[PDB]
């Protein structure tokens, strides 16, 4: 029923054009790709296990343009395996197109195509930070919620090789064993408190001796030696996560234990950031593509 080939062709039609050109799906299409994304998140595990080559985004933000750029500079869908972190929708004017695209590959690429659940990916945060907005705009709240019920069945963490652990937002002090992250239930809301939480919330902080409070209001803090901890226990070797807007659109914490990507330059139009995409080799040797600020 649904022809994915000509929605991906519309989607990608406006490369080229003056940044800001909307691509319009039929309302059906758009059911019809939330749909058929979400079954294919449910039929897959929560808690990711993927291979090397890949290249893994952080926060887009519905900065389309931006994206089409990621794209142009690391191959097109399946050229490359793409690991997405997150936060596809607010803040920017393209939620509508940026998520679309997503979705499609997914349903294109479901084995070489991967997004993971941000913390935008929720109602409750959508509905003050633009998504909402944009979908009762260009299409209705049914929709929108539409949106929220592919969004509540998103996978919350993947892990590279057995040696990458990605997630949005951070570590929990929750989180003692992978299996926890295996145990969680969809479809599922964010809850105000805990291990889905925090893997969604949390942020790495220099200046915190273990757990800290999050000025977020939600979450958690943690220090480099709780990542040094949980690498050594997990025998990881990197953590990659996103969540946060860095100069450089990619920063590393902790001896290079963790690193922080945010894939969207000129965030907000308030920040003069660049936007990175780590790109992982087959022996998971990280390097990146930057999409440098205006
Ligand atoms: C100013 O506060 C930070 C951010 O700008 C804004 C945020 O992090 C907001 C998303 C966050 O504070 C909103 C939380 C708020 C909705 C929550 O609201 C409550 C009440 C309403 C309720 C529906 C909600 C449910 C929370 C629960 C976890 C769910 C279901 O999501 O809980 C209570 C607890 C909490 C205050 C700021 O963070 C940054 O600047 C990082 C940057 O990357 C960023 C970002 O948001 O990530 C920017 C610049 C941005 O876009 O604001 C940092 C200095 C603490
Ligand atoms: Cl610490
Ligand atoms: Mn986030
Ligand atoms: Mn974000
Ligand atoms: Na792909």
């Amino acid at each position: 029923s649904l022809n994915l080939d000509s929605i991906i062709g519309r989607l990608l039609e406006v490369q080229g054009s003056r940044p800001g050109k909307n691509v319009q799906l039929t309302e059906n299409e758009i059911r019809g790709l939330c749909l058929k994304s979400r079954e294919i998140f449910l039929s897959q595990p929560i808690l990711l296990e993927l291979e090397a080559p890949l290249k893994i985004c952080g926060d887009i933000h519905g900065q389309y343009y931006d994206l089409l750029r990621l794209f142009e500079y690391g191959g097109f869908p399946p050229e490359s395996n793409y690991l997405f972190l997150g936060d596809y929708v607010d803040r920017g004017k393209q939620s509508l197109e940026t998520i679309c695209l997503l979705l499609a590959y997914k349903i294109k690429y479901p084995e070489n195509f991967f997004l993971l659940r941000g913390n935008h990916e929720c109602a409750s945060i959508n509905r003050i930070y633009g998504f909402y907005d944009e979908c009762k705009r260009r299409y209705n709240i049914k929709l929108w919620k539409t949106f929220t019920d592919c969004f509540n069945c998103l996978p919350i963490a993947a892990i590279v090789d057995e040696k990458i652990f990605c997630c949005h937002g951070g570590l929990s002090p929750d989180l003692q064993s992978m299996e926890q992250i295996r145990r969680i239930m969809r479809p599922t809301d964010v809850p105000d408190q805990g291990l889905l939480c925090d893997l969604l919330w949390s942020d790495p902080d220099k200046d915190v001796q273990g757990w800290g409070e999050n000025d977020r209001g939600v979450s958690f803090t943690f220090g480099a030696e709780v990542v040094a901890k949980f690498l050594h226990k997990h025998d990881l070797d990197l953590i990659c996560r996103a969540h946060q807007v860095v100069e450089d659109g990619y920063e590393f914490f902790a001896k290079r234990q963790l690193v922080t990507l945010f894939s969207a330059p000129n965030y907000c139009g308030e920040f003069d950031n660049a936007g990175a995409m780590m790109s992982v080799d087959e022996t998971l040797m990280c390097s990146f593509q930057i999409l440098k600020p205006a």
